[PDB]
């Protein structure tokens, strides 16, 4: 799904993919992330607020139509 | 995806997940399968042919056109 975490320094990190999903204490969503390079011991449950799906750039003004 | 695949008995075991595809060396393709309440050391590369999706029935004659 091209998926990244922006990390604390704002930084962008692979994710190789969600794992499982659940609603947390505060009420928020979560992801449980396998990352990239990394095997399921360094899995970890992260704020959906912070995943990106990163998609190749379309421009407003491209092509034909508009 | 509520998959099942067919076992030399022709019973039926549940599948978890399709942990990755390839193309064997006769031609063909295989999945390497998450078996239900194994983990990955159980994962085990099986012919497509086999795997199966159950959905519930839906009658030829159900509901109000044909």
């Amino acid at each position: 799904e091209n998926l990244y975490f922006q990390g604390a320094s704002g930084d962008l990190y692979e994710v190789e993919r969600i794992v499982d999903k659940r609603k947390n204490k505060k009420g928020k969503w979560e992801y449980l992330i396998r990352w990239k390079g990394y095997g399921s011991t360094e899995d970890t449950w992260e704020p959906e607020h912070h995943l990106l799906h990163c998609e190749e750039f379309i421009d407003e003004f491209n092509g034909l139509h508009m």
